[PDB]
């Protein structure tokens, strides 16, 4: 049935990276118990609420398929409870600041004593052993540390952050790989391991293609697929020409192709008024004759100035600019359909509004309406992996401390000691 | 002990998404057999080579810890060899175009019959059942379909692709979660499943915070942390005020915080001559007093127009301009060390040049020098998950069909039959 049926997750996480991981584990069937601060809970509860007093969509979209217990881990009775919970857990996940869990008395060595089967899984900004090992980091700092910011945006503008959570959710998904790898180890050794993912490293893994470019640049002095390789195309903000004669670190290439075949972001009808009225259009090496037919340039088919990648290096941006011309009177969906007739990789810039109400994504279970009778229903992203013999069942995020008493009862505490913990402000 | 030791991977993949997944499985100890086209192999081999007739860095950086067999699969004898490899495989991974593997006769339904234990893992551009199910997709096309492009960049510029491989490597890592989940299913059921990750969906999962924003926007008409909600800060192409009055889909917010706490991209010393001389600086609500001490402005501690998130929105960018003037004569790293004193999430935009040769990343095994005695050494990104009881051993990428005869001998075929397959042009 579900991949992680019977896996108990002691979930210390807050914000995005850690909760994304444990939420997805929960979607795949894990029993996730989320430990939260007494009173305020996970910071995302009160972060950019759409309705006052109601848990924000930040919290609900990252904390479905979880139960919530409030715990003051600074008290000694809270530490005792944690020890009992660790003994029943298959994996513990934390994304507190560097050394925080250690300071509570729960180092890797002490956790192994408590449960030689448990997997400790951790997200940090930087890897253990790194000069910046002790720094706290959020999303965009990690994007900067891992190379994405330096290689995203335009040559005449600043390092640019991605809207996608390259630092946070991406780190959580990488940690999920780590946890699952560690569970596979455990089938063989009967033992738990520590796994850790640094945000910088999760970003750098996605920026692998730019480390390719850096070496190419060091070795050859040019990146022929970049706009800057076209003579007199690219200029900095003072109007100085940009060529690879003077570039020693991988530059921003605007909307160039990356690890795909060469492409660009082309305007469609209504771009002046509609921010998302664009398509991405690829000029792949095997598709020149098809492109020539589409744009009625038969004379370009057999001209060596146009029909190889190498011949196009000096003029690719002019070609894109001319192709764009054919899209002036067509919206992004019409251009997408037109390009599809030729087999040309090409698709629209989908707006978040379009994505939220797209029938396909709802049909395939990627955009999902969560039933929440307390807060009102909301949309979330479901499982991005589709399985032949299993469907996720997404349930609403917990209220703060909703399952405190439920969870304490499962640990074997009697009614009297639960009352006692409420009074002592442990729970 | 390696997590995926003894796991046999039949690897049809090419380009980036699929090969990233199987390379990373190989780093964790999997036995990866890469099937490739005769003569040219994986299209990355000849893609932007840095030396003629030598496998490109695109190829080597995505195909370490793999062996290579050439195989003409559109031949009767090639199909027979595949059947035999499938019987010995734990997982098959492919990222050909829609229906390609199906058309070779290897539908999921037939694969199950051949080996009821094997997992079929597949990356596609769009999910099965989607209206665009049948389209071919590279990297940035998926960035556009999944909402990242629409929400990346600036309000007065185009949709912008991330330099990070949101579409390709990101899908590969998601597929890896899917495969490891399926291996966990199999311990229970004794049976394999099909797992698929659509590139659109892997992008959307990282763009979850922007679907949060889309709903906040639908419910309230405003996103208070976005630049457009500061009066008379943002302007359209036509010098004219921007506000949320007429914004119905999540806009581009330049270098705003996203899913981290509010921040911006701030110039440091050398920014006109050095494209990456910047830090990202986070104003976390948590740490407003710690910030006022470093700014040399303690007047803002008590001012309620300066000391809440709600008080700060009408001039967030004025504060960032002020914090920026304090960095005007300190480089990236000086500013980062300064900020570390107060525990403020603040870090440098790391250039690819700095990352490629950073001592810390090499020490922690995140950037790795591969000993390649055929081609000369190169760098690569290692495993971004660090484990207490296991170290990856990265070995060089295979030459085309280097392991053909070796792989064919492991299948129990005699030396004369191997010569026949060579002569029949199937291998
Ligand atoms: C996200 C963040 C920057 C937030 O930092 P922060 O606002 O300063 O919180 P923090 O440093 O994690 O926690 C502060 C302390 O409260 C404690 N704490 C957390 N939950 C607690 C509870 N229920 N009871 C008692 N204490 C608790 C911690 O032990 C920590 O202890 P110290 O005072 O000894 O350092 C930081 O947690 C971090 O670097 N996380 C690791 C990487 C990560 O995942 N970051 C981002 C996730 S999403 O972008
Ligand atoms: C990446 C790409 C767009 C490339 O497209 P392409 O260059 O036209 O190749 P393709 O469509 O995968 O394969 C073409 C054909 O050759 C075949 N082929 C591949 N290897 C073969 C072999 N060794 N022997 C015989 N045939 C082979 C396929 O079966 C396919 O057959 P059809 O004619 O029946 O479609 C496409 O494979 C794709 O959409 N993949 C899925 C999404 C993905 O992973 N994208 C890229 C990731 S990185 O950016």
């Amino acid at each position: 049935t579900k991949p992680l049926d019977g896996i108990n997750v002691l979930d210390f996480t807050h914000v995005q990276a850690g909760p994304a991981c444990t939420q997805m584990m929960g979607f795949l069937g894990a029993n996730v118990i989320k430990i939260e601060r007494r009173g305020s809970g996970d910071m995302t509860r009160g972060w950019l609420q759409d309705k006052p007093n109601v848990d924000s969509l930040y919290f609900t979209m990252f904390n479905c398929n979880k139960r919530s217990i409030e715990l003051d881990m600074k008290t000694p009775e809270g530490k005792e409870l944690l020890e009992q919970m660790i003994k029943k857990a298959d994996v513990m996940v934390e994304n507190f600041g560097p050394g925080a869990l250690d300071r509570m008395g729960f180092t890797w060595e002490y956790i192994q004593e408590l449960n030689p089967r448990v997997i400790l899984a951790s997200v940090k900004g930087y890897a253990e052993g790194h000069a910046n090992e002790h720094l706290k980091v959020y999303e965009n700092v990690a994007q900067c540390s891992g190379g994405a910011a330096a290689t995203t945006g335009f040559w005449d503008g600043p390092p640019t952050v991605s809207g996608a959570a390259l630092g946070a959710s991406n780190s959580g998904m990488h940690l999920m790989i780590g946890i699952l790898a560690a569970l596979e180890i455990r089938h063989k050794t009967g033992r738990g391991q520590k796994v850790a993912v640094a945000m910088q490293d999760a970003v750098l893994n996605l920026v692998r293609i730019k480390l390719r470019d850096q070496q190419r640049l060091e070795r050859t002095g040019i990146l022929a697929e970049y706009p800057q390789a076209q003579p007199n195309f690219a200029f900095d903000r003072d109007g100085n020409p940009l060529s690879f004669d003077n570039i020693t670190s991988v530059p921003r290439g605007g909307n160039a192709g990356g690890g795909g075949q060469p492409g660009w972001m082309l305007k469609c009808k209504g771009w002046e008024t509609d921010a998302d009225s664009y398509v991405y259009f690829t000029i792949a090496a095997n598709m020149w004759p098809q492109i020539c037919d589409m744009i009625d340039k038969p004379e370009w088919k057999d001209d060596p100035a146009y029909n190889t990648f190498e011949g196009r290096v000096d003029k690719l941006m002019d070609i894109f600019s001319f192709i764009e011309t054919k899209f002036a009177d067509k919206d992004k969906f019409e251009v997408t359909e037109w390009a599809a007739q030729y087999g040309i990789p090409c698709g629209p810039v989908m707006s978040m509004k379009e994505l939220a109400h797209d029938p396909s994504l709802q049909k395939v279970g990627t955009v999902v309406e969560v039933v929440d009778e307390i807060r009102g229903n909301h949309l979330t992203v479901g499982a991005p992996f589709k399985f032949s013999g299993f469907q996720p069942e997404i349930t609403r995020a917990p209220l703060l401390g909703e399952h405190t008493d439920e969870v304490l009862k499962e640990l074997g505490l009697d009614d009297a000691k639960i009352k006692e913990l409420h009074a002592k402000q442990v729970v």
